[PDB]
């Protein structure tokens, strides 16, 4: 229902996000982004593919392009978007949720 990983708490259904239980928001194109690697754990997702899952009814994926969506989203829930844990990068392929 929420997912959570490291000091966040992910409501895919409401959209609602915390970091250590205090409200944080995610914009249309960083939700469309975070959720369609969130509900694909370990499952590496090209740009394409993740641009192709985070259409939806509204104004989302036509946001940002995918790089900077997941800069910013490092940004929000790495330590050190230099060295990500959670929205990783696979060489050659794309980029990957690893949950915990």
């Amino acid at each position: 229902a929420v997912i959570a990983f490291g000091k966040f708490k992910l409501n895919l259904g409401t959209r609602e996000m915390f970091r250590e239980d205090e409200p944080m928001p995610l914009t249309s194109g960083e939700f469309a982004v975070l959720k369609a690697l969130v509900s694909h754990p370990r499952e590496p997702l090209s740009r394409d593919k993740l641009m192709n899952l985070a259409r939806g009814r509204e104004y989302s994926a036509m946001e940002r392009s995918i790089d900077v969506q997941i800069s910013r989203l490092r940004r929000m829930v790495e330590e050190d978007p230099a060295h990500p844990r959670y929205i990783q990068t696979v060489w050659g392929l794309g980029y990957v949720f690893v949950p915990d």
